[PDB]
């Protein structure tokens, strides 16, 4: 009766497809007449409490609707699994390496805006996402991109900024704006910080040696343990910043730049960054 309820009978695992750390996403084959014919999905599960996060991020993603958000489909039932959308091409961790030739700057331009798009209507709704990375974008093809995961997206209080930050022992340190690395602040501006960062893995195709922890641990030093942090503040106070990839024009760097202003209320909007990539692929 009931199209987004899954049993857990007919769900069956075929692969891993990727963890956060409290978190994994699974492939799996919802096969409920037994031949091997059913649909495959995307199967988040948690690792054996965070119960209520999962619950959260489920009640959160049900309710977003857009073209460059992954697609909700249901749940598996204490115990609880979000059941999504799968998107064969994977991440752009996994896609761009592999399809360097296919993927020219005017379709990198392209799957920019796209994201521009996802997190304008995310913060449209007063969540903020605060986990932007390559890793969760997924290809659902040339085309079109779709943002993947929202495993730490928090709404922010009406008539307030920003949603203040508790647990942040597993915090993507490179992808943050220094509000967040020094009050543990989170504003719809620190999502625009970290979009910078995703927009210079997406320019160098997500290589592992130009990514934002690579170069940022060349910078300041990769052997300083817990005072990492501290040097990467230090770093981004002295106006430090990733240089431009190879092959990046410099009015595309300078988007870039804009996303990197220390003072928050400084940095670019999604919806100026959408003109400005707009323009440059008229
Ligand atoms: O096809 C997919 N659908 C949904 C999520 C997803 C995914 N999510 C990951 C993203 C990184 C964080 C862990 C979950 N990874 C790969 N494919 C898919």
């Amino acid at each position: 009766v009931d199209p987004t309820h899954f049993e857990k009978r007919f769900l069956k695992r075929i692969r891993d497809l990727g963890e956060g750390h409290f978190g994994k996403v699974e492939l799996c084959r919802y096969d409920p007449e037994g031949d091997n014919t059913g649909e495959q999905v995307a199967v988040k599960s948690l690792k054996p409490n965070h119960i209520a996060d999962l619950k959260k991020e489920i009640e959160i993603l049900r309710n977003l609707y857009h073209e460059n958000i992954v697609k909700y489909k249901g749940i598996c039932t204490n115990g609880i699994k979000l059941i999504m959308e799968f998107l064969p091409s994977g991440s752009l961790k996994e896609y761009l390496p592999k399809n360097k030739n296919k993927i020219n700057l005017k379709q990198q331009l392209k799957y920019a805006v796209q994201i521009c798009k996802g997190m304008d209507y995310l913060g449209s709704r007063q969540y903020v996402h605060r986990d932007l990375a390559a890793r969760n974008v997924l290809v659902e093809s040339e085309h079109q991109v779709k943002i993947g995961d929202f495993g730490l997206t928090k709404a922010i209080e009406t008539d307030k900024e920003y949603y203040t930050v508790k647990d942040d022992r597993d915090s993507p340190v490179f992808w943050y704006a220094p509000e967040c690395l020094m009050q543990s602040k989170f504003y719809i501006a620190s999502d625009v910080w970290s979009f910078g960062v995703t927009l210079h893995e997406l320019l160098t195709y997500c290589d592992s040696d130009s990514s934002p922890m690579a170069l940022f641990l060349k910078m300041i030093g990769p052997t300083h343990g817990q005072m990492t942090v501290t040097r990467l503040v230090n770093t981004l106070k002295e106006g430090k910043r990733l240089p431009c990839p190879p092959n990046c024009p410099d009015e595309v760097y300078q988007l870039m730049r804009k996303c990197w202003e220390f003072q928050p209320s400084n940095r670019t909007s999604f919806q100026n960054l959408i003109e400005g990539f707009e323009a440059l692929l008229k």
